[PDB]
């Protein structure tokens, strides 16, 4: 019996931010308007971003208040300590909330905790703070992972997988929390990949129980997590680094860091899937972090992906924005819901096998084999 | 085949520090020397620290060169930062490079790797620096623990035991480095407690292999991580605590810490080591986290210990001080070497069973019960 995924949710901030309305906005409350080359290529940024709205705890009420997270390098970091702390354990409650609701177990049944951000680190960290707040046995034994950035959330599954079948009878709450209070900081002439990062980044939480062996009489399978494998891109060093640091979260990119993912990730397809025997990668369905756009339009080319493998990837990417760790597990609530609604043959958009990919710094790729469970 | 621990090794910055020089030291280079009440209070708290000496990558060289980070809340993030994450990945390499080298297998063989620090976060973190150093396999698993303070010297073996035991043939390299560049500042008498934590605070890295099922010809088992429990104490909240600031990394210590985990202790071992049948807390070997000699004084009283439980804890402690997550490792490393030279029946002081603490944020208690290997 292999680790199943049994539920999943999500929750976000109320503050919705139309990606439209954005440039403006953030060339007003940076009081850059100034900048008018650096407006219009911010313009083009949020425009290819395939983003049509985000949503941040981060509003322009807060922000008026805190002028240094309007800098570009202002000594902000408490200030944002202080928002993202409180709000990273709070919105991942939410989330836990309904996905407990969903399973239909008592919370007592939950023996591990997975928590997962990169909003902010704090001691005790917000696997603490959602323990208490959940009401979980004092007894769960908890996995804090901290700072991993966007292949996280593919962490959280191969974490799980090992947590929940090596320990009989457990039930695993993961629980990934991501927001933008440390990483948004005004533009700069000198670091134009920062301006990539205000484009993207968007705040979310998102929630599962994970168990192996489940009971058929009181929860319901979505997905099996058959393996979970982890490999750093070769040549890659420095593509993406982020710095927690006096100003927050700084966040420093490269321009081809879409060419290494693309470049290499039949590597990854091919380690995990030629043992099954599998060679057609439009064959399986499709989970992907949308990193940035570019990230997945080069993996479609590369390896020609007919062109709604990445539907449920680009449909959570325009709705939702670059939330971090969470993404991947967003994707998953849409894809198994919309499987159903559409009533297909598996969650799998009526596919056996899945994949499901984290990317993020090292560079790293994480790629997890998922098996759908069938519908109806 | 359980988690088996197959090789051990440790490692320290050079610069020794005298715990008897320490407080004259310490309020001449804060420039503090007329905080006589103060200074004489810290001086006692040095003499009953039951800590000969300690050692610290921070140097008075480096300190002359960042004054703020000798204020007691100077903005300092960024100089500690720039030190502390070249230094943990780079002690921890010379720890991992010995341990590999006593287990005697090729480096290619680490399926896994486990890194644990609370000496300051980064993207990609000291995981990626560590693996980058070593030249391990690119596919190598890897766990970042970040900033689980104390107890997360057990952490990482209840993190390696599931890792290791739900992955055949797997091999896991723990590596836990710590130092007190993100904590060292000057006094304060608003915030006596951060007198504790400047009386106690060392570096240190510590290594492991694990992996179950080992091969008898070619790797010697030390200890068999048999299980592993975490549990949060009731009533304990703001206990511990610690943010990574402005100022670096601030703790503010509770006087009663002592009291929660001796009071709480007991509750641990029961349900431990009652399913096993073991009732007598002295029929056992101990290795317990020395986070403040009064934790291990009361846990020693509460219990009835005979005076040598918890020689090997001590002993660490004395000659290296708090090292956060890798004292219970060294404490390991120590009583595995000392029987043999004195050759006891078994690694475990002769003992058949074993326990192992860590005590840290929550506040949390983290219990893995162990086996020894016999000797000779
Ligand atoms: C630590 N991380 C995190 C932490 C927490 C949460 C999340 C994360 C992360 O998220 S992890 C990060 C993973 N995702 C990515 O790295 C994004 C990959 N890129 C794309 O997805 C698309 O490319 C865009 C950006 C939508 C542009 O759209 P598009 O227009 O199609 O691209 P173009 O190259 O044609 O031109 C676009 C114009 O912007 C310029 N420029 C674009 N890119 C970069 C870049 N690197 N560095 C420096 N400059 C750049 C470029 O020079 C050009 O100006 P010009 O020089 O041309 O004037
Ligand atoms: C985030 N964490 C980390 C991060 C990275 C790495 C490591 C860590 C950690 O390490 S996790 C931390 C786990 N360890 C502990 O918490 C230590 C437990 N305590 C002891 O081990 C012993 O007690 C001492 C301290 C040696 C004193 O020795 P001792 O003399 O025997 O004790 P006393 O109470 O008799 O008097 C001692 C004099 O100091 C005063 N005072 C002592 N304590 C405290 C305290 N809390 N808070 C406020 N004031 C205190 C006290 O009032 C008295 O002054 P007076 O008021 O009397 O003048």
């Amino acid at each position: 019996g292999l680790a199943t995924i049994l539920a999943i949710s999500t929750a976000t901030p109320p503050n919705c931010v139309i990606q439209a309305d954005y440039p403006d906005y953030y060339f007003k409350i940076t009081n850059s308007e100034h900048m008018t080359e650096l407006k219009e290529k911010f313009r083009r940024l949020c425009e290819k971003s395939m983003i049509r709205k985000r949503h941040m705890c981060l509003t322009e009420e807060i922000l008026k208040a805190n002028p240094n997270m309007c800098l570009h390098m202002g000594t902000s970091l408490n200030a944002r300590q202080d928002i993202s702390l409180v709000e990273v354990p709070k919105l991942g409650k939410e989330a836990a909330t309904k996905a407990i609701k969903e399973w239909g177990q008592p919370k007592s049944k939950i023996t591990h905790l997975i928590f997962c951000t990169s909003a902010g680190v704090d001691m005790p960290g917000a696997d603490y703070q959602l323990t208490r707040l959940l009401g979980l046995s004092p007894e769960v034994k908890r996995m804090m992972i901290y700072q991993q950035g966007c292949y996280a959330g593919a962490t959280v599954l191969r974490l799980a997988k090992d947590l929940t079948e090596n320990n009989k009878g457990s039930r695993v709450l993961i629980v990934c929390s991501e927001n933008t209070v440390p990483t948004f900081r005004g533009p700069s002439d000198t670091h134009i990949d920062s301006l990539v990062g205000q484009a993207l980044f968007a705040d979310g939480a998102a929630a599962l129980i994970v168990g192996a062996d489940p009971d058929a009489s009181i929860e319901r399978p979505l997905y099996h997590i058959v393996s979970a494998s982890q490999t750093l891109l070769p040549d890659s060093d420095g593509a993406i680094e982020g710095h927690i640091r006096e100003a927050g979260l700084t966040v420093h990119l490269k321009k081809d860091v879409p060419a290494f993912f693309s470049a290499n990730i039949e590597k990854s397809l091919v380690d995990a899937f030629t043992p099954i025997g599998i060679s057609d990668w439009n064959s399986i369905f499709w989970i992907a972090h949308p990193g940035g756009p570019a990230i997945l339009d080069q993996v479609e080319e590369k390896l020609g992906l007919r062109k709604d493998k990445l539907k449920a990837s680009r449909h959570v990417m325009s709705e939702f924005g670059n939330m971090s760790s969470a993404c991947v597990l967003f994707i998953l609530d849409e894809m198994r819901k919309t499987c159903l609604e559409e009533g297909k043959a598996t969650t799998g958009e009526g596919l056996d096998w899945g994949v499901l990919f984290g990317f993020g710094p090292g560079l790293t790729v994480e790629t997890v084999v998922l098996r759908s469970v069938p519908i109806e």
